[PDB]
């Protein structure tokens, strides 16, 4: 199964069909279900009614359950135990082995009074639900525990946090292979996550991530690891640049000068054939359309803000300043990336195709695809530019079917 993690706290506006919209975007790329992470606010829950409605009108498939977003909510066991209960009974809750699937992001240091972490959360979550007929598999994201996460004797399985290149390295999968084989002897679930990107910049939290060709990397591990269950981080998290929803909803505060008008719809579509692939437990994507895909972001790296109450984010350097091209082909094509007098024709051969030109600012890059000289697709991105406002290094995408 693939689910994406979506952040209710960005829901305040959600009718139901905005409900639908997204699910009908995630089943479109392959997506089974979502992790519906959420906060405290009462109104949350409300949404969270309507998340469920909207899934059993579009399909009987789609998958929800609750991850319950420590690092907001307090360790107040009866608001979880409510929460679990309140939703346990939908048609559409995702259920484990006859159990409630449960998650969380954090928790790892909450006791409820208790002596340690798991004789708390097991008698002030687990065994109430159990003892009133809802017993829960519990999967929560404990990455700060490592490989203790598994360890938990209340952990049923782990979801892992670490989707991204800390440093100016690539991404590698050596913690996902010791997760899963930790799960396997243990006879637990992991959950591996997948992100396509990395940047946030608001008071409290102000970074990037090395992402670039981040997407294609992790999901080359994920058909190599093949992990239990795979998350995708995020649907909607606009605040950290890595959402491949559509935009809709709320932006947090701070974050609209680097969310708005950046489109991430290439980032879900592009997944489809790694999904797929994943589910046939196929070591390379399923490649059965053809697509051209882009992403950069809107200025060099070295851009100064020239309006921007924070500071330069730390990774900021590690990006390159290239724009990706991403081209899944069937047959032959040639490919031609512009950016302004930047220019470079590729020979695109079937399966996956990865290319990159420099930037080049005050230009709109531009890409064309043709085969036996009649172009198949063609299409122009934003403008690059010198500078902005704030510091931005988020990406904007497209997509160009043919």
């Amino acid at each position: 199964m693939v689910v994406a993690h979506f952040i209710v706290g960005n829901t305040y506006p959600y009718t139901v069909s905005n409900w639908e919209e997204d699910i009908q975007d995630a089943i479109a790329v392959g997506i089974d279900g979502f992790a519906l992470n959420m906060g405290s606010d009462a109104w949350q829950v409300e949404r969270i009614e309507d998340a469920y409605d909207a899934a059993a009108s579009v399909s009987s498939d789609f998958k929800l359950f609750i991850s319950f977003d420590m690092s907001i909510i307090s360790a107040d066991a009866d608001f979880i135990e409510g929460v679990v209960r309140r939703f346990a009974d939908k048609p559409n809750q995702l259920y484990y082995d006859g159990k409630v699937f449960v998650s969380t992001f954090a928790g790892e240091t909450d006791t409820f009074g208790y002596s340690d972490v798991s004789t708390g959360w097991d008698s002030a979550v687990k065994e109430p639900l159990a003892s009133a007929g809802y017993p829960i598999y519990f999967v929560p994201s404990w990455t700060s525990l490592g490989q203790g996460a598994l360890e938990e004797s209340v952990a049923d399985g782990f979801l892992s946090w670490n989707a991204w290149p800390t440093t100016d390295a690539d991404m590698n999968d050596n913690d996902d292979i010791g997760y899963q084989n930790l799960a396997n002897s243990l006879g637990k679930l992991y959950v591996a996550p997948v992100s396509p990107w990395f940047y946030t910049h608001l008071s409290y939290k102000n970074w990037a991530y090395k992402s670039d060709w981040l997407i294609i990397d992790r999901w080359n591990e994920m058909l190599s690891v093949q992990p239990d269950m795979i998350e995708v981080l995020t649907w909607n998290d606009y605040g950290e640049s890595h959402y491949i929803g559509n935009i809709q909803g709320a932006l947090p505060a701070g974050s609209e000068g680097y969310v708005d008008g950046f489109d991430h719809t290439a980032w879900r579509y592009l997944m489809s054939p790694y999904i797929s692939a994943y589910k046939l437990g196929l070591s390379e994507p399923y490649i059965n359309f053809e697509s051209l895909f882009y992403w950069y972001r809107p200025t060099p790296k070295s851009a100064t803000a020239t309006a921007d109450s924070l500071s330069y984010p730390s990774g900021g350097d590690y990006m390159e300043d290239e724009i990706f091209v991403l081209v899944y082909l069937l047959q032959s094509a040639e490919v031609t990336v512009t950016c302004g007098s930047t220019t470079q024709t590729f020979s695109g051969v079937p399966g996956v195709n990865q290319f990159t030109i420099p930037m080049e600012t005050n230009a709109s890059p531009s890409f064309t695809v043709a085969r036996q000289g009649g172009t198949l697709a063609s299409g122009t991105g934003p403008e690059i530019v010198d500078s902005l406002s704030i510091y931005n290094f988020n990406a904007y995408t497209g997509v160009l079917y043919f």
